[PDB]
């Protein structure tokens, strides 16, 4: 199994399937750097309903998942895979995926993220009421800055993210192993080749990632018992789908069927 040859073209694969899959273009997220929300927008958010704030959120979150669901489908490997183990992967993976890619849209010298067309810091998330999430998610994307990933370097980290063998309720779990391993070599090869070994020891640990999953779960299902219907009627379907609580995802069947 795999030459040279094969993980060389799996390496240009997976980063034109990254590049062709993302929500924004980097260069015009650095361009816009300068362009920093006035402390009357700044109180015009922290002044909003609590329910109007996570309505936009689960909205803008939903936005990246899309694209995410679409490196999947454009990754070597995954459409191969049945739709249990591409739903199993996805329903874990992707808000994953998303956090890595978020890093992009962060900006390490303030300690700003681009939002709704300007860069603000935490404090315009203020009326979301769940501060110490907000918090994991700014020191989590602080600590990949410090990284200087490549574009290259985070398609391969996100291809991996994703392609994890070790997902609850995997049916041909070896399937999953084996481009799993194609895909590490992959990455390590590029990493070698560009002489970046060196950040592997420096990536952050798989229990950070599944914490900030984890919290946003829990701070979700505190704001569904405050505001329920706000849920029902103006969450995302695929949002209520993956984060709520072929079977039981319809929405993200009918997305991978396309
Ligand atoms: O594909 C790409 O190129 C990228 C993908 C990542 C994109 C991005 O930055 N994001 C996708 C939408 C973003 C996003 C991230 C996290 C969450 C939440 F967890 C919580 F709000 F709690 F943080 C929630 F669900 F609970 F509400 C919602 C939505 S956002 O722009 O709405 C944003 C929200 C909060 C931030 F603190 C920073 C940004 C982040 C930018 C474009």
């Amino acid at each position: 199994m795999a030459s040279l040859t094969e993980i060389e073209h799996l390496v240009q694969s997976v980063c034109k399937s990254y590049r062709e899959t993302c929500q924004l273009r980097l260069e015009d997220l650095l361009r816009q750097r300068s362009n920093i929300f006035s402390r009357e927008e700044v109180t015009g958010y922290q002044r909003k309903s609590m329910w109007e704030m996570w309505e936009r959120c689960a909205h803008h979150l939903t936005e990246a998942i899309q694209y995410v669901v679409e490196f999947a489908k454009r990754l070597s490997g995954f459409m191969e895979l049945c739709q249990n183990d591409q739903i199993v992967l996805l329903k874990a993976g992707a808000m994953e995926v998303v956090l890595v890619r978020m890093c992009r849209a962060y900006n390490a010298d303030n300690r700003t993220v681009f939002f709704e067309g300007k860069y603000g810091g935490m404090e315009l998330f203020r009326a979301l009421g769940c501060s110490e999430l907000i918090s994991s998610i700014f020191d989590f994307s602080h600590s990949l800055s410090a990284l200087h990933f490549s574009e290259d370097e985070i398609a391969l980290y996100t291809a991996l993210v994703l392609i994890n063998a070790h997902r609850p309720g995997l049916q041909e779990k070896r399937k999953v192993e084996q481009l799993q391993y194609n895909l590490e070599l992959a990455f390590h090869h590029h990493l070698c080749k560009t002489h970046r070994q060196s950040i592997l020891a420096k990536l952050p640990p798989k229990g950070k990632l599944r914490s900030l999953c984890s919290q946003h779960v829990e701070r979700l299902q505190i704001f569904q018992h405050l505001h329920p219907i706000v849920v029902q009627a103006a969450f995302p379907p695929l949002y209520k789908e993956l984060f709520s609580t072929t079977e039981r995802h319809k929405i993200l069947h009918r997305l991978l069927q396309e």
